[PDB]
């Protein structure tokens, strides 16, 4: 209820209301590239976003979510480590106050400027709320952002942020094509984990792409102008909305590539 990313309500406090914060399959994690093992058993990853139907963008006080119509199999993720069909429901990002931090996952302890999460639920469970109660309910495709060249397919997102500055604001966001946020390669790492925000449910198969996308400094600067607060409340810039790496415990990270 009053969780956030500050000193007084941040990740080190979450366990009091959400004891699974100290569980056995929490996310994010550091991806040690030397220890991850290539797995021949992985099937090809299939990202099928041609019929994706975006609807709205919402500042929820923690990030902003671009939401999709998930009432039919329009935009789906299949293959890789996944059994069956996972429907896209929303994407969001986590980012930093500085270009050297912001990602949730790390790669050999490297932090990226931001991380995109494309969230999908397993259609065998009928709805998102049921899926999050299952160990294989969700698949989140995570994509790192580094600062360099602009990402043209992100600009429509950046340009609507002025209209959702504060918590609880939303705006129409139709006809956005999430294909424009992907890198060229679908090479990935995968492991079983959790939501990275309360309620921290252990329901996610994480698929983290190896290739980052590049976004411009100007693009990420606009993310940092958002607010965690509601309208008419003291301004708190929406920055550093990332959970740090958690203990790997009894898990193995698998690579799709040699
Ligand atoms: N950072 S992360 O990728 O691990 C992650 C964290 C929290 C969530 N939660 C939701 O998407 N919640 C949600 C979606 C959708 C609905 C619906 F509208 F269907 F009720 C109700 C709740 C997802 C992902
Ligand atoms: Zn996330």
């Amino acid at each position: 209820h009053h969780w956030g990313y500050g000193k007084h309500n941040g990740p080190e406090h979450w366990h009091k209301d959400f004891p699974i914060a100290k569980g056995e399959r929490q996310s994010p994690v550091d991806i040690d590239t030397h220890t991850a093992k290539y797995d021949p058993s992985l099937k090809p990853l299939s990202v099928s976003y041609d019929q994706a139907t975006s609807l709205r963008i919402l500042n929820n006080g923690h990030a902003f979510n671009v939401e999709f119509d998930d009432s039919q199999d329009k935009a789906v993720l299949k293959g890789g480590p996944l059994d069956g069909t996972y429907r896209l429901i929303q994407f969001h990002f986590h980012w930093g106050s500085l270009d050297g931090q912001g990602s949730e996952h790390t790669v050999d302890k490297k932090k990226y400027a931001a991380e995109l999460h494309l969230v999908h639920w397993n259609t065998k469970y009928g709805d998102f709320g049921k899926a999050v109660q299952q160990p294989d309910g969700l698949a989140v495709l995570g994509i790192f952002l580094k600062v360099g060249s602009a990402k043209p397919g992100l600009q429509k997102v950046v340009d609507v942020l002025d209209s959702i500055k504060t918590k609880g604001k939303s705006a129409d966001f139709t006809n956005f094509d999430p294909r424009g946020l992907l890198p060229e390669s679908l090479d990935y790492w995968t492991y079983p984990g959790s939501l990275t925000t309360p309620p921290l449910l252990e329901c996610v198969t994480w698929i983290v792409l190896k290739e980052p996308i590049s976004v411009s400094s100007e693009q990420v600067l606009k993310f940092r102008k958002l607010n965690f607060n509601g309208e008419g409340e003291p301004e708190e810039l929406m920055v550093d909305n990332w959970r740090p790496a958690q203990p790997l415990k009894n898990r193995q990270i698998k690579a799709s590539f040699k």
